[PDB]
């Protein structure tokens, strides 16, 4: 399976991502990097693993719905299979969500249904859970609600701040979002027809 990896700034699960994908037996190949900010580290990061990287700047667009066309035609130029928003920061349009539906998936900083949004960790701390962790899901419609394939656990420790548990959450970030991709590259785990998560 062919995929592209959208990022939003530093790459540490997109460089994860280069990584597992690189195995003798991974199912899934990297073709394309797509940042909507210029000069960030991940396209750095892809650079160097000679994996060509487009910017496409949400700021030139009148709408969200042109933005992420611009994007799909990156997509299709490529001949995708799979999307992963790896640190992406942009909310997408219905009908783009609607044609990757299955194909699309997305790492959020929290265990979900907990903390929605882009703000996950002030909100776990915030609240004051001592247990908070990360999460794989296909991407839906409503925002960091569609099906969950992937999450790990991460304590919080007293005193955390975002910097410290942040990092802590992305060292399980890293080893989630490549098993996640396996899995749906290799067709062991796929969004079923009911719009649940089915296992092969
Ligand atoms: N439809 C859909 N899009 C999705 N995008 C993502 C990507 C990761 N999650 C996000 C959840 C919320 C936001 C958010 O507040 N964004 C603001 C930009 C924030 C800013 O800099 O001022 C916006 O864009 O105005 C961003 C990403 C998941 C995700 C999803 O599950 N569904
Ligand atoms: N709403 C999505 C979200 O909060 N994403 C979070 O942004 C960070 C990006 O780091 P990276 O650029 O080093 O991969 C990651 O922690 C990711 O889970």
């Amino acid at each position: 399976a062919r995929v592209a990896v959208l990022i939003s700034g530093t790459g540490s699960n997109l460089q994860a991502l280069i990584d597992s994908t690189r195995e003798p037996n991974s199912s899934a190949q990297i073709d394309i990097v797509i940042s909507n900010k210029a000069a960030v580290a991940g396209l750095d990061k892809a650079e160097r693993a000679g994996i060509p990287t487009r910017v496409i700047n949400h700021k030139l667009y009148k709408n969200r719905v042109e933005f992420d066309s611009a994007i799909d035609l990156v997509l299709e130029e490529f001949s995708i299979d799979i999307v992963c928003l790896a640190g992406f920061m942009r909310i997408l349009s219905g009908p783009f969500v609607a044609k990757w539906n299955g194909k699309m998936l997305n790492i959020h900083p929290s265990l979900l249904p907990s903390f929605k949004g882009s703000n996950a960790h002030e909100q776990a701390l915030e609240t004051g859970v001592t247990v908070t962790g990360c999460t794989v899901h296909f991407v839906a419609e409503d925002v960091d609600a569609g099906q969950i394939i992937l999450q790990e656990a991460v304590p919080v420790k007293r005193g955390d701040t975002v910097a410290t548990l942040s990092e802590r959450v992305k060292l399980a970030e890293h080893k989630i979002f490549p098993a996640a991709l396996q899995l749906v590259a290799s067709g062991t785990v796929q969004l079923g027809e009911n719009g649940k998560i089915c296992w092969v």
